[PDB]
């Protein structure tokens, strides 16, 4: 049975609600992302009208075969009329093709869903601006001030100048990146950039990043692992053992690997600056883990949430311990209290 921070009052609606059956009532079944937890339930056999941004009905359609005709993609920053109620799909900065979901109800009251995101002061520019917002259906999964990570732009910095080092010093060195899920593709695209190279990859993730509408894409990645020297593994290969298992398939071309593993935020975020990053290291294999985040720090959410000023806020994240939940609401009253609303 569907959880209540999955319905929308008022509404035919559901956002993120496909693993719990035919769910009563509903009308239109809204999907923020093309990420698992949120999916979840959906396959080919699915009957029901979804909503969702292009991009994620890209992915829908090829990847999971959903049927056309139950495929309804809409544009971004546009006023649009689902079964009688007005929303607007705004950019989450997730992963491609994640939306908010801005809801206009029949007795006035308006809604924000913010799916996955990680909130930036461009966001007070969105249509938001124009209206104020009753209830907040928030990701929290950073809601404490110990979760503190660089910026995106840093992070890539880093990863472009470790690797460009590398390669330059040693020839012959291959470059690895992790993956298991879209996102974080700018971590792998940055680097094969810097270094001249395709990003070369199994075809099962090359047919994903074709569902992406990245521009010129067919300029940067490619099946023919052979010709490029920055390659994409599974997540669970980017360990000693599966790294040299990848060196011996590459034919003595390479006698040195380095990887990186996009992890979110990890405890050595609170000892060490980005700077000072350093690799885990055997034999010829250097492995770096780096905190590139496609969710809010807990100071990026608190500005943002201290601008809208919701009148409620519920959380979508960490909603499972009594713990969990007193915690966000003592954040939620401090916030409060420091901004006046
Ligand atoms: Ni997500």
């Amino acid at each position: 049975t569907c959880p209540f921070y999955k319905k929308i009052p008022g509404t035919g609606f559901t956002v993120d609600a496909f693993q719990y059956g035919v769910v009563e009532g509903c009308t239109a079944y809204f999907l923020t992302h093309f990420h698992s937890d949120h999916y979840a339930g959906l396959s080919k056999h699915f009957t029901f009208p979804v909503y969702c941004s292009e991009i994620t009905g890209n992915l829908l359609k090829n990847k999971l075969h959903v049927q056309e005709q139950y495929i309804h993609p809409l544009p971004l920053d546009t006023e649009c009329i689902v079964n009688g109620v007005k929303v607007v799909l705004l950019d989450a900065n997730h992963c491609p093709g994640a939306v908010m979901i801005l809801f206009y109800l029949p007795n006035g009251t308006v809604i924000l869903h913010t799916g996955d995101f990680r909130a930036d002061p461009s966001m007070e520019r969105s249509l938001l601006a124009d209206q104020k917002v009753h209830m907040l259906y928030l990701d929290t999964t950073y809601c404490s001030p110990e979760y503190t990570f660089p910026s995106q732009q840093e992070v890539i910095r880093f990863a472009i100048n470790t690797a460009f080092e590398a390669v330059t010093l040693n020839p012959h060195a291959l470059v690895v990146c992790g993956t298991y899920s879209i996102g974080k593709e700018k971590v792998f695209l940055a680097i094969a950039d810097v270094l001249g190279s395709k990003v070369g990859m199994s075809q099962e993730k090359y047919k994903t990043l074709q569902c992406l509408n990245i521009p010129e894409i067919n300029s940067l990645i490619t099946t023919d692992m052979c010709s490029s020297l920055v390659h994409l593994l599974p997540m669970m290969q980017i360990n000693f053992k599966g790294l040299q298992s990848h060196l011996k398939k590459c034919g003595g071309k390479y006698n040195q690997i380095l990887a990186f593993r996009p992890t979110g935020w990890t405890h050595s975020n609170k000892f060490t600056r980005i700077a000072d990053v350093i690799p885990q290291t055997k034999g010829n294999i250097s492995i770096y883990g780096i905190p590139y985040s496609e969710h809010s720090s807990y100071l990026e959410m608190k500005r943002f949430v201290q601008w809208l000023k919701p009148q409620k806020i519920i959380p979508t994240v960490n909603v499972g311990t009594w713990k969990s939940r007193s915690t966000m609401e003592k954040y939620f009253r401090e916030w409060k209290l420091e901004a006046g609303y």
